[PDB]
Parts: structure tokens; C-alpha cells; sequence
């Protein structure tokens, strides 16, 4: 009865950030707050991009370090800046997101999640809280800094917390069989792990956290730019691609 | 071997006293790397009017659903205020990462009894000043409730059990009378009796320090004087001193 909703980062912002379609994404939600729980995991956008790439993050704790550990708390406080532009959104419609630091409560190694704290992300769901994480700088276990993406915040939170279902909001109405950029591009109503495979042997990294979050959690691709399409794939209709639970 | 060095709501705010936080990361700087240093904050001027206003102390009771906005409002100004002191450590070239409190710890009866501590431990192993604050916090007893930075100091000192506590005030230390008495004396030695004694007659920081004393040694000084921070890290007589117990 808990749904994850994974905000992309093209949709939250491209310093920019969409206001209109966060409101959007709130008026959605409320509709179905407080009866199911939400938790929220947002892109790094273009607030932690930016410090990222120019920091050099996913190099590891390496060459000039000090520079490193500069960049890597400026990157995090960037994106608490996100976090906190979505969160007061958030609040401005009458919904209690409230903001839970990423790099506070996981450890990373191989890119993958392998220490978490969830009992205070639990504790918000009890009270009827929305907690609302972020792609964020993280501690790293083999390479010492790194960056740890919304995917695999998700897939973590959906193995652990085994929700309901797993939304993630893209700039594309869901997954196609090839590139949307090509002109013959067709979009896949129902994937299965087939066509998955497929894809990959010819982005890739949501298709393979995907693959992992569908064992615990029936998926859904959807376009977040139109409001309908979360109200539609919470209440389990027709709408994007959709990745039915493993069995 | 690592160092907690409490800010007092009222020496980093009370508002930001920017040169005063610029004094504290220069007198830091003369130890790091080679000594271990976690930082707490106070509200200042962020947290306590939000808090105040919103009445978290009560709990959630009333109307709750301001409760809860309120709640998310008062944890997004502290993130604000914290964002303040971290640029201010970055600028100084000190790696200050801030952790949301409210992520790691729950609380009951205003005390935290369950907590998230390895990665504040990775942040100190990876040469990182770990920057928390006073907060809003998850009540096990009310649903929501205020932690303090001296109820994080007491935990953080049971736990990781750091060399010595260092509490940045207004004043010189603890007095005899209080402080706005002409005649009231500094105590440069402090022990359990002459504590107790106070009690009987800041109360709240007192019993955190009898309660730390079990563990560290514990300094009480003016974070207004530059130098006070230095002398009291290197263990030279500044303000008032509560040694370690014994038996
Ligand atoms: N077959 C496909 N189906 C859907 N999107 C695709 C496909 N091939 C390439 N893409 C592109 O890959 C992108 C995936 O975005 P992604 O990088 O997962 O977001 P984030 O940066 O938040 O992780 C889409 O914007 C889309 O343009
Ligand atoms: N016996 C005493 N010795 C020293 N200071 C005192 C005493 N009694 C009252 N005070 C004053 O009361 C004020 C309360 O400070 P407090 O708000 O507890 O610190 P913080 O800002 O860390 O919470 C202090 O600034 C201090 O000047
Ligand atoms: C700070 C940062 C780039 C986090 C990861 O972003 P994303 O969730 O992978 O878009
Ligand atoms: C959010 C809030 C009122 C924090 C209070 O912290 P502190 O007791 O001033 O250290």
C-alpha cells in the first residue's frame, strides 16, 4: 500500500527548474494522500549536475582530494537547494513532503546501495509523512566519494520496503524499442524481461535497476510532464509502459 | 581521539555572525587534518521562530495537518541556516558536510533512544567534518517533537565517546550567580558537586554535561575570543573545564 514515485531529473529542471509541472506532480499526489503513501526520490536536475561533473565526483577520492571533498560537500548542498525548492512546492499545496538527506543514511559501493538506515523513512510513512529523497553525493566504501543516483535509491527502497508499485516519471511517454529520436520509434504498452535484454545488448542503467525492482514491485515508465499520467498509473490503469511484477 | 565542538544558537546567530563562524574554521584549521572534529548548531534565528510558531513540542495533537507543514517548514530553515555555516567552513577550505539530523535519530521524552551513526563515522574516517544541527525531529512518544543540539552532543558522546565536548556560549563558561550579577565569579574548575549545587537553585546543558562528563572531558567557553576554541582543543586553561569522572 506504499507507492515510490521516482521524479526524473529532465522533468524536475533541465540552475533551472519547472515549477508548473512540480505543482503538477503535487495536485496529482493529493488526490490520493493521505489514503496510500508516497515516498518521493528526485533527480539531480540541473543543481547537482553542474557540481558534479565539475567536481568529478565519480572519479573516487583521488588526485586532488582536498578539491574533492570541497566539490563533493558544494554538489550536496546544491542539492539541498532542489530539495528544498520541490519540497516548499510541495508544502504550498497542502502536502507534507519533508526532506531526508540521502548521503545521511546510505553507503555505497560498486555504484550499488550496500548500507541503509530506514527505520526513520519508516517512521515518516507511519505518521503520514511524504519523505522526499534525492540523487545525492555519497560515501563511497572502495573509491571513498561517489554518486549515488535516484535509481538506485529506488531499487534499494523497493527491495527493502517492498512497496506497492514503482513510478518513475521521464521526459518520454515510457520505454521504446529503439531510440525516440529515430523516426520509427514505437512505444512498448507492457515490457516484459524479453524485450528488456534485448534492449540492453544493443538509459541502460534505469532498465537494469528495473529488472531489479520488478522481482518486489509491479513498474511503471511514464511521461511526467502531463498531469493525468500519475493519477493514471497510481490507479493502476492503462497509461506509458508497464512492467508487471515478476512471477 | 576526535573533538565535538558545539555552536551555540546565540554565538552563530542572533541573523548570521558570519566572522564569528570564520574565527571558529580558522582555529579549526589548525588541526585538521590530524584530529577528528564533529560539529552541532543551534537554531539561532532559523529554527527557534518556526518552532516556536508551530508548536512542535506539543506533539502532534490539534490540528495536525499544520502540525506536519510546520514541521517540514521548520526543518527546511535549519537546512537554510546550516547551508549558511557549511559555505562559510567550504570557503576556508575545511570539507564541512552537513547531516540532517532528523534523518538518523528518533527521539522520546526530548532524548534520542534510536540512532544512525556509521555514516558520520565514514564521514570521519574519510577526513570529513560532519556539520548537525538542532532540529525537528520523529517522536516516538508525540509524533513530532524539537531536538536539541545538546541532546545530540549527549548521544553522539555515548556513542562515538570523543575525546572532549567543547560548548561555544555568550559567556565565559559557568559562573557562580548568574552572569548579569556584577559579582559573579567564573568557575575554572567545574565538578559534580559544585554542578549539582547550581542545580538546586542552562540547567538543561548542565545535566547533558554531568550526563557527558561519563564519557569525555567537557569545556564551556566564549566562542566570541578567536583564540578560546584553540585553547580549549589543545587542552590549555580557557573557561570552565569539567574533567572527566572517575570514581
Ligand atoms: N528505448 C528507449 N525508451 C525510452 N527512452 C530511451 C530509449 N532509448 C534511449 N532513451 C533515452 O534515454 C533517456 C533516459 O533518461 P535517464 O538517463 O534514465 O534519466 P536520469 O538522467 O534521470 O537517470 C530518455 O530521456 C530517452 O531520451
Ligand atoms: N550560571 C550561569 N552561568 C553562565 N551562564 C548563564 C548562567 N545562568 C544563565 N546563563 C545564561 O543563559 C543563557 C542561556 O543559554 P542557552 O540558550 O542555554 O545556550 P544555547 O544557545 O547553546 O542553547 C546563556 O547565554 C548564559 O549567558
Ligand atoms: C547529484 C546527482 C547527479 C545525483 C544523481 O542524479 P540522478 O538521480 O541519476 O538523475
Ligand atoms: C529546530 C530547533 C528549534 C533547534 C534547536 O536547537 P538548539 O537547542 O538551539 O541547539
Amino acid at each position: 500500500h506504499m507507492i515510490i514515485i521516482k521524479l526524473g531529473g529532465s522533468v524536475i529542471s533541465d540552475y533551472s527548474f519547472h515549477r508548473h509541472i512540480v505543482e503538477q506532480i503535487a495536485e496529482e499526489i493529493a488526490q490520493f494522500y493521505p489514503d496510500e503513501s508516497f515516498i518521493l526520490v528526485h533527480g539531480g536536475g540541473s543543481f547537482g549536475h553542474p557540481n558534479a561533473r565539475e567536481y568529478k565526483i565519480t572519479e573516487g577520492l583521488v588526485g586532488d582530494v582536498d578539491r574533492k571533498r570541497i566539490g563533493f560537500s558544494k554538489t550536496h548542498q546544491a542539492m539541498l537547494k532542489l530539495n528544498d525548492l520541490i519540497i516548499q512546492t510541495f508544502l504550498e499545496k497542502g502536502l507534507p513532503a519533508y526532506s531526508v538527506s540521502s548521503s545521511s543514511i546510505f553507503l555505497l559501493e560498486n555504484k550499488e546501495v550496500v548500507y541503509g538506515e530506514l527505520e526513520i523513512l519508516r517512521k515518516l510513512l507511519e505518521l503520514k509523512f511524504i519523505p522526499v529523497l534525492f540523487g545525492d553525493t555519497a560515501i563511497a566504501l572502495d573509491k571513498g566519494i561517489d554518486i549515488l543516483s535516484g535509481d538506485q535509491i529506488v531499487s534499494y527502497l523497493a527491495k527493502m520496503l517492498k512497496p506497492s508499485k514503482v513510478i518513475f516519471l521521464m521526459d518520454v511517454d515510457g520505454i521504446y524499442d529503439r531510440n525516440p529520436k529515430e523516426r520509427d520509434a514505437k512505444l512498448i504498452e507492457e515490457l516484459n524481461v524479453e524485450e528488456i535484454r534485448h534492449l540492453l545488448e544493443s538509459i541502460g542503467n534505469k532498465l537494469r535497476e528495473a529488472l531489479k525492482i520488478a522481482k518486489h514491485s509491479e513498474v511503471y515508465f511514464i511521461n511526467g510532464k502531463v498531469k493525468e499520467n500519475l493519477g493514471k498509473a497510481i490507479r493502476g490503469e492503462k497509461v506509458g509502459t508497464r512492467l508487471r511484477k515478476l512471477e
